[PDB]
């Protein structure tokens, strides 16, 4: 008991059921901001948020959990991101 999956496949129907997200906890400057986001979602979903939330280009943002270094192309399933782990959203001189 417990069939989930949602077949995404031949035809594509209108399903008001959305994903199970969850709020990922980012770090801005001095602050915590939480986005409903999907574990297999990559990090550009909260790259695109807070550059637009610092006013900064995508391209600038670098997300930092502890000392390791992620990116935008990676995805919060293999980091094991989550409400409490959180990521600092550092601005680069991406050049």
């Amino acid at each position: 008991q417990g069939q989930e999956d949602e077949v995404v496949l031949v035809e594509g129907p209108t399903l008001p059921e959305t994903p199970r997200l969850f709020p990922l906890k980012i770090r801005c400057r001095a602050d915590l901001v939480r986005l409903p986001l999907r574990m297999s979602e990559p990090l550009q979903s909260v790259v695109d948020h807070m550059a637009t939330h610092l006013g900064v280009s995508p391209s600038r943002i670098l997300l930092l959990f502890g000392e390791t270094e992620l990116s935008p192309t990676a995805t919060p399933r293999t980091l094991k991101l989550g409400v409490a782990d959180i990521i600092d959203c550092v601005v680069l001189t991406s050049s």
